[PDB]
């Protein structure tokens, strides 16, 4: 029985990074207890000052990253303060039942709730809200994330291998949907409300004004670039909650890749792209052979370099000629 | 020697039920077989009285799913009524040689064909129509379903555990492209052929108006909901002819999948969402542990409520609350 | 030490053709020598004249296939002639470090440059040209092709039984982005540079004019159709450095295939329809089992047919009415 299981409280910290956790662990279930407080705000969002009337987990795009363990409890409490202008709910695609949690999590404004559900399939899953008649609008507008429920034993090959990573990161990728007027310009709206009519119009032609990681272009770029050494494992985590993607790292590879996300199932190898599929979250584990700034994207090159979906991870360590040789520099050809 | 072999006729059912069948079975191959008339007609396609001029194999979108066992061989007459407009035929991804079947069973008004071919690979298989400089319009206008193929032992896990199911359902999803006037408003058409010019205009633009289950939005909804119990294990069939969709079960998993619907390769468990590959057909198993309505979608969610491709399924039975509970209903915050 | 290994020279064939190389192999590692001349040009790209400023490795759309075997190296001299405008570079997501390779082969006009990376993970990987701040104009404009690094010991199936082919075929996708004028007749170009800004907005769009099979719609049709015979076994390459596609050959099916294109993961048997993510190649066997001219082609029909995402393959040999058999022909229906 749940309720006489122990108790632990994590607290969550922004993406990209993740809270911090053990792979393989000798604890037992717990009722691990969780506590996101929703956020609407506008948030400028490329580099010509475009503004989305986002809406928000924990101030953020993607919200941040739980991580349990199979046969773990998550206790959510969703709070949603009285600074807000509309409904909200969570529906985790990690649960079972009642579409997610959302029935049993609609809160307005100046309210909270507080969920459980039992974490028994091992995997990468999203999270989002679902408020009923309205899904899309708060999905596209920012409020989606991943819970990662880590086996008890940790990570596995398809041979049943241990596999272990130093370091996650978390990226969410966000389709956005942002409104122009009659001169072409994006608009830029007073208030949340009067962003709507408009954004139902662009989100129906199913071309997206941008495509960001981690809430706007270059959002993983420069002073905020992943970071990581040669010899180092990390896992990348991403999420899609509406729309497909294709995520590659330039340069690199996918060593094990797990792109419907789910830990139970053998992942594949090699990967030079993958693929996550609108609503959904998968993972990819990589140890770094080479120094330099990689850079991290949705492989439609347009939706990367022209539309937002790309960051960069810089990585330190010293050059493998065996691995990669500039054999002649760039010169004149021979006459 | 298939015309020595047994020979039995089946009557098919409109979808989204599948007609009965056995699972594993101790019979030996048989020519099983079917009759399927293509009817044209216009169809209501959203809750506005928007209108298709519409193609179908039976006069349902889809046609429906013809079921047989690896090793059999499959005998269909495809009867084209002297009341229709055009030519069609038909082409089984399930099947080997001459585009399908389309070349030897072109049909023009008034006339039928007989074909038989070999089933002996496992899976979900499209049909759709297919006839000469008219391939898109033919199955983007509906004439498009399933057939399946069990293994004669049954499906399999990925370790050659048997897996059963109590309850086929079948889901087609169509991207339709309805073409709209100088007001903006969907046209409506007295005539196929009429039709035709503007829809392939719409086409060009890869953009669906509509994306609907089984010919209209709402079509599995309300008194037409999908049903199912706890302790049940249904097989979600989904077909797409043309486009990509990536279902998904709110509340729900993908217990066993496989997305690329072919039972000789091992299946994927614990899906949150997968991937129907636009020119084919994958199921899906899950054994329903909550009671409640649930929602079967596209997770795409601008494709899903707001072009139409969702629909519900209607469970009975007991709430688990080990599997999720809610600890504290919705109230206002401590102030 | 790579510096000591044996080289060899190999000459590379245009596409759809791939050069000649052995599958299982006794050799042991070798650096392998290859040599691509970037050619700028305007191509005729559909059948009413439409042009592509194009950009090319080689001369063709793809650039053509490179075929090593794991362990080897691959020693690419990368020649931008004099006579283009743009500089180019090359990124094998083949090879690990400096993005590709891009960082090492910054070629101007009247330059060319050298490089050697280790093959060391098999499959089939796109290579591109990455220039940078010009990325996707690059990349849709022409320039992607394949290496392919076979296994040392052949490909294998999920048991780690031998797969052969007797022929190799590369079929290269281009999402083209062709700008129009006011008058919504498509724009042609004196230079490649003019291009530039208009290509740029219809990329934008996302939105393709034309999907076309190596170049141009119809490459692989009528005279240029693909061949074979039955009981052939031929291996399908196909790439798409930018955009998703699925192909499907009509009548037939994907006996084995690696839609992530990676040759140490397991095979899938018996697809209808498989998937290229944007950004990758993957590759397919099939054996003949009857004669006629097949399609294959992206099974969205409306990029198939409308766009030009199709070609033929010719195949002589003995039709099987076991496999297919006209019962009866097209005829009235009785009465
Ligand atoms: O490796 N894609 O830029
Ligand atoms: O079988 N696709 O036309
Ligand atoms: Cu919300
Ligand atoms: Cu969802
Ligand atoms: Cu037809
Ligand atoms: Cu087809
Ligand atoms: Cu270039
Ligand atoms: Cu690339």
């Amino acid at each position: 029985d749940a309720d006489k299981l122990p108790h632990t409280k994590v607290t969550l910290v922004a993406p990209p990074q993740v809270h911090p956790h053990e792979q393989a662990t000798k604890s037992g279930p717990k009722v691990v207890e969780f506590t996101m407080t929703i956020e609407e705000k506008k948030m400028v969002i490329d580099d010509k000052g475009t503004t989305l009337q986002a809406m928000t987990f924990n101030g953020s795009m993607p919200g941040p990253t739980l991580v349990v363990h199979e046969g773990d409890y998550v206790q959510l409490t969703l709070v949603n303060p009285a600074t807000n202008a509309m409904p909200h709910n969570v529906d985790f695609h990690g649960a079972t039942g009642a579409l997610g949690g959302a029935k049993l999590t609609n809160v307005n404004p100046g309210e909270q709730a507080t969920l459980r559900f039992k974490a028994d399939r091992s995997g990468t899953f999203v999270y989002h809200c679902a408020p009923e008649g309205m899904v899309p609008w708060h999905v596209v507008s920012g409020m989606s994330g991943t819970l990662m429920v880590l086996p008890r034993d940790g990570l596995k090959d398809p041979q049943g291998k241990p596999l272990h990573y130093d370091r996650a990161y978390t990226i969410g990728e966000f389709d956005l949907y942002i409104p122009k007027g009659p001169d072409g310009k994006y608009k830029d709206y007073a208030t949340l409300a009067e962003s709507y009519g408009d954004t139902v119009q662009v989100m129906r032609t199913l071309t997206p004004s941008h495509i960001v990681f981690n809430g706007k272009v270059g959002a993983l770029t420069g002073a905020n670039a992943l970071t990581a050494k040669v010899g180092e494992t990390v896992l990348l985590i991403h999420s899609q909650a509406n729309r497909d993607t294709r995520p590659h790292l330039i340069g690199g590879h996918g060593d094990w890749v797990w792109e419907t996300g789910k830990f139970a199932n053998p992942p594949q190898r090699d990967l030079e792209t993958w693929f996550i599929r609108g609503g959904s979250a998968g993972a990819a584990l990589y140890t770094f052979k080479q120094p330099g700034v990689y850079a991290y994207l949705n492989h439609n090159l347009i939706e990367a370099f022209e539309l937002g979906a790309a960051g960069h991870i810089k990585v330190e360590g010293k050059w493998n000629d065996d691995l990669m040789k500039q054999i002649k520099a760039p010169a004149p050809i021979p006459r």
